[PDB]
């Protein structure tokens, strides 16, 4: 038994709620939110610049270090950093950005980076400003994650959408 509310089940281990993600966050203090985000963690927009907002651009300055030490991710990995406000831990995962040009097929590849949590609170990834369909996001999603995954779609439209085209 966990404190995600008010989701409904898609499978066996994938849930789903029209929620602002931050909101969803600041409430539940998941041990897990994932980040929407790209390989500088620059946190400029979309879910990363909602999440980094929130913790009064706490997030942005733990990533810089961290990239300042490490180097750019990988389109298609992660890396745990702290959940600050939010949740215990944030794993910033990278899809890929179709309005970059990058293959949407390392969108499996990013999911995967959710196998190493048992439960996550998580957008859906390349949705968004990264470009993808969300409808097919949320079918790799279904297909790859084994792991407890509470998604939060923002918009409301969208999440009407998502659940009605479900298979
Ligand atoms: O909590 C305020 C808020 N602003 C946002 N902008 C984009 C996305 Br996705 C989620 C957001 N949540």
């Amino acid at each position: 038994v966990n404190s995600f509310s008010g989701y409904l089940k898609l499978t066996d281990n994938v849930y789903i709620k029209n929620a602002d993600i931050v909101e969803e966050a600041k409430k539940v203090k998941p041990t897990v939110v994932v980040n929407a985000a790209n390989v500088y963690l620059k946190h400029g927009g979309g879910v990363a610049g909602a999440l980094n907002k929130a913790t009064n651009n706490a997030m942005q300055v733990e990533s810089d270090d961290y990239i300042a030490t490490n180097g750019p991710l990988k389109v298609g990995g992660s890396c745990v950093l702290s959940g600050h406000n939010l949740a215990k831990h944030c794993l910033h995962v990278v899809g890929p950005n179709v309005n970059k040009g990058e293959d949407i097929q390392l969108l499996k590849s990013a999911y995967e980076n959710f196998n190493q949590h048992e439960v996550l609170l998580a957008p859906l990834l390349s949705a968004g400003i990264f470009g993808a369909d969300p409808i097919h996001s949320l079918r790799v999603c279904v297909d790859t994650v084994r792991t407890n995954v509470y998604l939060a779609v923002f918009d409301k439209n969208l999440y009407d959408k998502l659940v009605s085209s479900f298979l």
